[PDB]
């Protein structure tokens, strides 16, 4: 099914991968796509995880409206907003905006529900769709005009507590990516120019696509401080009587996560799905031809299914009579099912099953008896091993450097760069403009993050010459 | 403020509005027909959602997300005043306007035509959870009828009608369970009339509910045997075993956040909401009998212990350990919210190894040893759940008057009752009955068919249509409706 090579035309391979796997169907409204069951079930897995996890922090789900009136919304973002002007042929008395994000919808309610210290912390989240008329090239999952996300918005008595929630959420994004999707990410802070301008400090969790050198933002979690509180009058009264503004966080993650998974683990044969989010972990394929024991094969397959299910192993028997076994191999292969269990006559009175692991192609003869624990063994190996190879690929792709003249060759090898920087407002804008100048002539490099994990700083700013403050990862991005 | 004061029988619209606001379910919003759903209500949606979702996954139905936008061209393939149209992004105009999805047939069925080429692709069984938008003409009502609502819409395609029908009824059964097992609301399975069915389909099935306080029937959910006309329209065909081109047989079905509203209305009383245990965010609220600046730690300590013990039985619990408020205040607070069980722990209870438990629906109190709490609160919840249902089933059936003749109509409607009547099912008849009960109500409002129930009461030979006097075929349930 898949004929483009990941390492040759990466955009075509991507498109082939997501289409031939049946994850995505193309659509006539530019920048929008149909998520098919095979993609959708993966979303449900990660949604269920994060949701359970934030529930344990006392976050509660809600649903606020998708419309916001012009007046409330309009108290680089403006061009993106979709506006409803009519119902039927009738013009609205005033046009209304489809929500691009929900601060202006939720925060007036907050000012109202928060009167007393008794009322904090207020922690809410919502799963919804968001619409932005994106100017950049859209890409299925990574950047779409309608996407699905969660946005979580909290308010607290103290900077201390809100900040602690910020890091807690960021940890859960690392887990969404690293634990669920086996995609390695790097926690850090955003530069003053990349952060959410309505907040005090933006934390982020950053990913990398080796095949085009692009960094990509996996998720984000903001300490908002008191700015939105003053703007929206979210004041509260302490236990000593005084009238203080609240300290807020907000944080979101999207269907982009799926796109990043697909890009990280995919190969020339198509998708490869980490076991932890695969709706089919093991596919069973009865081998049938010239009528050899047709009934005996099928009967065992059902025994094995109930078997493996005793272990919470998600199993599907590909039982369908209208497709050949070779067809079934290719299908589940392109779909990225982690384990294929093949079973014909030879393996019937042999008491075994052949099992092929999607990541490497390695095959195992395994006795009916040893399967459940040996598949559990393998599924952990697949999952651990996808993450590990990816962390290695990520680290091969970051060059540590000290001087500006190292930049372009790193960027030409499609690598990020870790460099000491004075964290000056202008330097970043200058660096973008110049890296564009050089790329045009041969592409803008930006700040991706200031990582939490700072190496030792014995040192001059790699661009300005000034005294450098911290190590900052840069690159081309999405 | 604190409590519900409008009486439920006597001031129904206002009771409703009070209960959903005071209880913290809903917050008003500046765009009409749209409302904020706070945790206290959202949790209930999450509950019915997981329930339904799990059941359809068992039937092999699979979830998807198709876009909320649809091109004007694709939407008007073949309601229009209800559609919301996007014309601009920022200051820039679109080449053509783009509609926000009002329902997804015109988005999904061209995709179905692509994906179905052969009998091996069948059956195709998809669902989606999404919001839907319609500029409703009628007065909006939180939950019951909103301009943004949440739903689930299912759309399947099959090789044979028989299989499609089997699914229509399976799904309809799931809707009965959604309302009856989850929400403790009784419903009546039935066939829509020719006039009230989905014009796009062969046969529409439904579950209908009844709201006694105002006498009006209300469609709780719907499941259609679509037949082959959409496949004809959208060119959804398949090559069968012998290479012949055939049209698929379709179903579609939906259920919305309306369900939360029908529940609220069914079990509420003058104190406010009453939430069935299967869906309540908090099932047991623990209320320590404390007062201002008393914090010895004995009582809270034991509340925290009790919570751990009940949580080990999967009971959902909250301790209301707030300082500025009395127990009496707290009692009322959680009654208004409809927490089904309140566990009271005072110094006196601490002294006996005992707690006092009061159940929201009846107010009956129980003294219970700490040891027994888990096993006795589980029993109590099953009893509340079941009692809410059985009492509402009875109010449903006491609200239905069987009748023989058209003269029995208006008296039955003025009692805020529905009517079950032998009906000849001829089409103009229904419209005549609408017009005629409309006019007769202004002079004192239209009665429409709600459903032809599956549960048909007996029909003696030679029975005649209550309205035309022609021979009656079956009983039809009629009333005022939402
Ligand atoms: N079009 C999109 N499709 C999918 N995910 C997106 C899209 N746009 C943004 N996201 C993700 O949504 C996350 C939270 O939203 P937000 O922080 O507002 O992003 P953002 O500032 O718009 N990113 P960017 O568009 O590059 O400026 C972002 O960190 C992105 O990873
Ligand atoms: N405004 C609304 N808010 C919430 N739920 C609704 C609303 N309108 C319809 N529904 C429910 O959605 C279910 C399935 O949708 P659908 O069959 O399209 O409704 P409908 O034909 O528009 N009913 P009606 O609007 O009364 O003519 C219906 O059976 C209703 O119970
Ligand atoms: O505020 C906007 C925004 C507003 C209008 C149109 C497009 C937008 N794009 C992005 N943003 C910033 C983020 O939406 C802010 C914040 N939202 C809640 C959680 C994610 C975080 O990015
Ligand atoms: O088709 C429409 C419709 C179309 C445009 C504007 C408003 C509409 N209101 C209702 N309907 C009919 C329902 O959409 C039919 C169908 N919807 C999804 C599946 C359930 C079934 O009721
Ligand atoms: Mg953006
Ligand atoms: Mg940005
Ligand atoms: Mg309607
Ligand atoms: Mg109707």
């Amino acid at each position: 099914m898949v004929t483009a090579k990941k390492d040759e035309n990466f955009s075509e391979w991507y498109t082939q991968a997501i289409v031939r796997s049946e994850m995505i169907e193309y659509y006539d409204i530019s920048g929008c796509y149909i998520m098919r069951p095979w993609a959708f079930h993966i979303w449900e897995k990660v949604q269920r995880f994060f949701d359970d996890e934030i529930k344990k922090m006392g976050v509660e789900n809600s649903y606020f409206p998708m419309f916001v009136s012009r007046h409330k919304l309009e108290k680089g973002f403006s061009p993106e907003v979709a506006w409803v002007t009519h119902y039927g042929d009738s013009p609205l008395p005033e046009k209304i905006a489809i929500r691009p994000t929900s601060e202006t919808i939720m925060y007036p309610a907050y000012a109202k529900w928060i009167r007393s210290h008794r009322d904090l912390p207020l922690k809410l989240n919502q799963w919804c769709s968001v619409v932005r008329w994106e100017f950049k090239q859209p890409t299925p999952f990574l950047r779409t005009r309608e996407f699905l996300w969660q946005e979580g918005h909290t308010a607290h008595a103290t900077e201390e507590e809100a900040w602690e929630l910020v890091l807690d959420i960021l940890e859960l994004y690392r887990r969404w990516y690293e634990e669920c999707l086996a995609v390695p990410v790097i926690k850090g802070e955003k530069s003053e120019g990349e952060k959410f301008a309505g907040g005090k400090k933006t934390t982020t969790v950053e990913a990398f696509i080796p095949e085009n050198g692009r960094g990509i933002q996996a998720a984000t979690s903001h300490l908002l401080g008191t700015n939105f509180a003053k703007m929206f009058e979210i004041e509260f009264e302490d236990e000593e009587g005084h009238k203080r503004l609240v300290h807020q966080t907000s944080w979101g993650c999207t269907t982009r996560s799926l796109g990043v998974m697909i890009m990280t683990h995919g190969d020339d044969k198509g998708l490869v799905i980490p076991p932890r989010v695969a709706s089919v972990q093991v596919v069973i394929i009865p081998i049938l031809f010239k009528d050899e024991n047709t009934g005996e094969i099928l009967g065992k397959c059902r025994e094995l299914k109930t078997m493996l299910e005793k272990a919470d192993i998600r199993v599907r028997i590909d039982d369908r009579s209208n497709y050949t076994p070779g067809w079934k191999y290719n299908h589940w292969e392109v779909k990225g099912v982690p384990l294929r269990l093949e079973l014909g006559p030879k393996d019937l009175a042999k008491g075994t099953a052949r099992v092929v692991r999607r990541d490497t192609g390695e095959a195992y003869q395994i006795s009916w008896a040893d399967l459940a624990p040996k598949l559990l063994e393998l599924m952990e190996g697949i999952q651990r091993s996808l993450f590990e190879k990816a962390k290695a690929r990520l680290h091969e792709g970051i060059e540590k450097i000290s001087t500006f003249d190292e930049v372009m060759p790193a960027l030409n090898r499609k690598h990020l760069v870790l460099a000491p920087w004075c964290e000056d407002p202008e330097s970043e804008e200058q660096i973008k403009k110049e890296t564009q100048k050089l790329s045009e002539i041969q592409g803008a490099m930006k700040t991706l993050c200031i990582p939490f994990d700072q190496p030792p700083m014995p040192t001059k700013c790699f661009y300005t010459g000034k005294p450098a403050k911290r190590w900052t990862l840069w690159g081309r991005s999405y």
